[PDB]
């Protein structure tokens, strides 16, 4: 009945170029900088902005405008105008104290080939079999060894992430103690393996990548790079991390995983799943988001990949070999779970 | 911090996405035509549509999840699994009785020419003077409308469905259109809104005055004559002017030009009738605001000098074009129609 404020709802697309263009203008950084709890007009944020535009401060407004009104940022009017502060959504856009945030995976997932496959998600309910693959030409992984600026953004936003899901692991989480040597599976530019032995010295990391992630991780200390595919074979290994690789590939190709993980333990090896978890009742909570995004992304990305609930990610390690499962909860919905090689 | 949750962040972009496929897979109307208070599964939606996918159903229930889970859609958990139903929110979604919903807006505004676009609006806070569209295009908006028909239809269709959601509106209100008896539409579109006001208002003679690429997209309306032209070196002699969606594409020094040829082509007592969502002072989460912030993001990105405006402003415009009586009559949700007089002795 309310078709006029319907209208409205290109407000959903409007928001998040919105927030593009303010994270690349290093909006959330100058308001931090500024004090605990500043709040900044556009020109005292534009002060801080690489630029001799004297519309600069009336065009920044029309964009905080927007964050504003949908609290990510706070909006209070004054006589002058408005001025702008962080929110506790807008938190997590402020780099920490070893300077990572949410950033590098906000600008990959609205990044142009990531936006540009998206168009084509209602393919997926329509044509059986269809797959990036149409819009690109070849699969992501593939794609992003041929464009180098695909695989920056992406390896940067997966590191990213990989820092603050341990930091949050390492709160709850003490089954890395015992191990002496983890083999991570698809673990990126090494972010991970560096996080874990910067908390655990003991361990020996071994990166197992693909040569055109491998060529770009960096040198951390305890961390040895290896080139491979995984589904041809896995390095043996004591124990093995596997974060958010699974969550990439349907039933066929993760369990296809799982079992080259599974020959390549030793009786009584573990494999260390880091994943989201789909909630049983989805809803408008975080827990559903968290898997319910990537879900999204992976139906466009690569849409053989998908979330799971606990009692799939139980069938998938069983279906592998694996005897004994563990689920250790961390934190709204993030998950690790140990598949256990019998002894 | 919450650093672990705002990953989620990410559902921004993918919430408009999901949504665009829902409305290409007509989710909305096969939900409405099972009932009032309908809630199907995914099976039963695909039973309407047409594909033999076998897996159809489960992709369909990982875009309609997300739209549950933000309130688009109701999401209800059952034993054999999701069911999803209308809310307040998408009930504009589905067409009324004569076909008319507010997709062909939300598929416009969509668009890969309009989202492309987007990705340069920082540019408009960079560097003085710059175009996101005009940059990312080589080319204004409206001559790109020219030039790709597939742009052209959608935008023409987006603006048509949009003009008779604001006149469905309008016409609860605002009575100004009784004792007229000539109207000309400067920048009508395809003459929508003029066959809108002439339906109800018969005695109403419409003149639409738009570019040729708009005209030949136009359907033939009973009363409405279509005039190609360039409003800008002239608008036709007007017992009346409207002017809806118009002001809010062009900076200031273009809507004086706009607002002064229209008063050239008025006689002594005409009017200048402006329909435009305004932008109020104190903004929040909310329709009034939303309803201009939303426009206001789409004309800097498709033509950044174009912009909402509060009340003062449109006075502002009005006096500086020779128009010194205005009036405002408040419709609904910030829409507005203002009227600016031209003197009678
Ligand atoms: N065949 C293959 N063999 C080894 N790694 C692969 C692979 N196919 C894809 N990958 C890698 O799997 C990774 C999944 S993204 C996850 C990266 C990391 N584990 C993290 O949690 O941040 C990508 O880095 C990709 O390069
Ligand atoms: N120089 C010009 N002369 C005449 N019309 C123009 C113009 N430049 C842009 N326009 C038209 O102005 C319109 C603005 S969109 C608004 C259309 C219509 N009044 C409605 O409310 O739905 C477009 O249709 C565009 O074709």
């Amino acid at each position: 009945v309310n078709y006029l404020s319907g209208l409205g709802l290109s407000r959903l697309i409007c928001l998040p170029m919105a927030l593009r263009a303010a994270i690349e203008l290093n909006v959330f950084e100058i308001i931090f900088q500024a004090g605990p709890e500043a709040q900044l007009s556009p020109a005292e944020i534009v002060a801080k902005i690489p630029t001799k535009n004297p519309n600069a401060a009336i065009a920044l407004d029309r964009i905080l405008r927007m964050l504003g009104a949908s609290s990510i940022l706070s909006v209070t009017t004054m006589k002058d105008g408005r001025v702008y502060g962080l929110t506790e959504e807008s938190r997590c856009l402020v780099a920490d104290k070893n300077g990572v945030s949410v950033v590098p995976m906000l600008l990959f997932t609205s990044d142009k080939a990531v936006v540009e496959s998206f168009y084509n998600i209602k393919d997926v309910v329509l044509e059986e079999g269809v797959i990036f693959d149409r819009t690109h030409g070849m699969d992501f992984f593939a794609y992003a060894g041929k464009e180098q600026s695909v695989n920056k953004s992406f390896n940067q936003a997966m590191g990213a992430g990989s820092t603050i899901a341990f930091d949050e692991v390492f709160k709850v989480y003490k089954g890395f103690h015992d191990l002496k040597e983890l083999v991570d599976v698809g673990g990126g530019i090494g972010t991970s393996l560096s996080n874990i032995i910067s908390k655990y010295p003991h361990i020996k990391g071994i990166n197992f990548e693909l040569p055109h992630v491998i060529a770009d991780a960096p040198n951390y200390p305890g961390v040895e790079h290896i080139a491979g595919n995984m589904f041809e074979g896995v390095p043996n290994a004591q124990n093995i991390l596997l974060k958010w690789v699974l969550h990439d590939w349907d039933d066929e190709r993760s369990i296809k995983i799982l079992q080259n993980c599974w020959k390549a333990l030793p009786e009584g090896g573990t494999v260390i799943v880091v994943e989201f978890v789909l909630p049983q009742i989805l809803g408008n909570n975080a827990e559903s988001f968290n898997a319910l995004t990537p879900d999204l992304l992976m139906m466009t990305l690569n849409p053989g990949g998908k979330e799971r609930t606990t009692t799939e990610f139980d069938g998938l390690a069983k279906a592998a070999g694996f005897a004994e499962t563990k689920f250790f909860p961390i934190s709204q919905g993030l998950h690790v779970m140990e598949f256990h090689k019998a002894t």
